[PDB]
C-alpha cells in the first residue's frame, strides 16, 4: 500500500507475523497432470496471507521473507549460536493494495524445490514449509526487501513486456492487476506477458491472465511450453527466448518508445538468453553486458532470476 517503496521494515530480530488464509495447490496432484514419473513433481501453491498494510506497506515487485521454523542443521553442526534457518525470499504475487484493494491480505506464489529415478532425493525446507501451511497457522515474515524490480510511478506511455518462467509468474499477476484494474497510474501502453513453464499443466493462474487478456487488448499472453513445443528457429526446446524473437516489433517498440523490460523467474541467469535476443533485434553489437548495464541504466531493464 501507499505508493513508495520502503525496506527492511522488518528482520530476523523483529519479524512481522501472519495468519494463513488460504493455501490452495494450482498444479495436478503428483501423478495426474503430464509431467511423468522420471521427471520428479510440480507442485505449485497459491498462497494468502493476511497482513496489517499499515505496519508491512509493500509495493508489487517487492519480496516478502519467510523464516522457516525449526534449526538449521548445517549451522548446529558447524555450531553458530545463530543456529536458526536463514531467510527465504518469494516475490509478492499479489498486487500494491491487494485484490479489489482491499488492503487486507498479501500473496505468494510458492513451488515445493525438490530434487529427485523420479522419487524424491533431496527436499527444500521453506518451499515445503510453506506448501504445507494450513489455514489458521501463523508465518514468519520479513522485509519488504527490494526497491529496483517496481513499475513506473507516474503516469507512463511505453509498452511494458512481462518476461517469465515458472514461479516468476508471480510479480506479473500483481502488476498486471494493477496496471489495467487499479490504475495507480495513466497507462496507455501495451502489456504483453511471455510466460513460459514446462507443461501445459504447470502454468498456473491460466484462467485469470486468459482472461486478462480477453477484456482488454491492451493486454496479450504468449506462453512458452518448453517439453511441448519446439521452437522454429533451431528446432530445440520452445523458451520465452525465442518468444522474444517471434516478437520482434513489439521488442523493438520498447527498445525505441521508452518501454520496458521485466525478467522474472528461473533457472538463475536465465535472462542472458532472453537479453541477447533483444541485443539481437536491436542490433547494437556491443558486448552482452554492456547492452544490459546500458538498459538497466536507461530504465529500461529489470532483472530478478534465481
Ligand atoms: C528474489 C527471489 C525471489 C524468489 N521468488 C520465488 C517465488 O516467487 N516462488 C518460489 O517458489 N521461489 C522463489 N524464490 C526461491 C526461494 O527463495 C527459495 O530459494 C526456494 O523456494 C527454495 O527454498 P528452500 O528452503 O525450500 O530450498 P533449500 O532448503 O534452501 O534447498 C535448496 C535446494 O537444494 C536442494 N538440497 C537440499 N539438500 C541438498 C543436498 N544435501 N545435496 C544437494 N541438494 C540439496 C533442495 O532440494 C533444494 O532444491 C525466490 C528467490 C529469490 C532470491
Ligand atoms: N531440477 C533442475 O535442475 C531444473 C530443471 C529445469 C529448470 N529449472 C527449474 O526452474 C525452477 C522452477 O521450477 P518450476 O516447476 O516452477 O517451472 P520451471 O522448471 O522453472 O520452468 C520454467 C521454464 O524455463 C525454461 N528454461 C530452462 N533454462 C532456460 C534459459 N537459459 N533461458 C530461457 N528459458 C529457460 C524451462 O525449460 P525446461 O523444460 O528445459 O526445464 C521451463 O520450461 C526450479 O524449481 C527448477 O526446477 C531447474
Ligand atoms: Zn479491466
Amino acid at each position: 500500500p501507499t505508493r513508495e517503496p520502503q525496506i527492511n521494515l522488518f528482520k530476523k530480530s523483529n519479524p512481522y507475523k501472519a495468519k494463513v488464509i488460504s493455501n490452495v495447490l494450482l498444479t495436478p496432484e503428483t501423478g495426474t497432470g503430464k509431467r511423468p514419473k522420471k521427471e520428479g513433481e510440480a507442485l505449485v501453491h497459491r498462497i494468502v496471507l493476511a497482513i496489517d498494510h499499515s505496519a508491512y506497506p509493500y509495493v508489487i515487485g517487492q519480496s516478502g521473507g519467510v523464516i522457516p521454523p525449526g534449526e538449521d542443521p548445517e549451522k548446529k553442526a558447524k555450531g553458530l549460536a545463530d543456529v536458526g534457518y536463514t531467510v527465504r525470499l518469494y516475490s509478492i504475487a499479489s498486487p500494491s493494495y491487494s485484490f479489489g484493494m482491499k488492503e487486507d491480505n498479501i500473496e505468494f506464489i510458492i513451488k515445493r524445490d525438490n530434487i529427485y529415478n523420479g522419487n524424491i532425493q533431496f527436499k527444500g525446507v521453506c518451499s515445503n514449509y510453506m506448501c504445507d501451511l494450513k489455514p489458521g497457522d501463523e508465518v514468519t515474515m520479513t522485509g519488504p526487501s527490494g526497491k529496483k524490480f517496481l513499475l513506473p510511478n507516474t503516469d507512463f506511455s511505453g509498452d511494458i513486456m512481462f518476461l517469465a518462467t515458472g514461479t516468476g509468474i508471480a510479480p506479473f499477476i500483481g502488476m498486471s492487476e494493477e496496471l489495467l484494474e487499479h490504475k495507480l497510474i495513466k497507462f496507455t501502453g501495451n502489456i504483453t506477458l511471455v510466460y513460459g513453464a514446462p507443461y501445459s499443466d504447470e502454468l498456473v493462474m491460466m484462467d485469470y491472465l486468459k482472461g486478462l487478456e480477453s477484456k482488454h487488448k491492451n493486454f496479450k499472453l504468449i506462453t512458452a511450453i518448453s517439453r511441448e513445443e519446439k521452437n522454429s528457429f533451431d528446432g530445440g526446446r520452445m523458451y520465452i527466448s525465442h518468444r522474444v524473437r517471434e516478437q520482434a516489433e513489439a521488442v523493438k517498440k520498447i527498445l525505441n518508445g521508452g518501454g520496458r523490460f521485466y525478467i522474472c523467474g528461473g533457472p538463475k541467469g536465465m535472462e542472458k538468453g532472453v537479453i541477447e535476443e533483444i541485443q539481437k533485434i536491436s542490433g547494437n553489437t556491443g558486448t552482452y553486458e554492456e547492452f544490459k548495464h546500458h538498459l538497466e541504466g536507461a530504465h529500461q531493464l529489470f532483472v530478478e532470476t534465481y
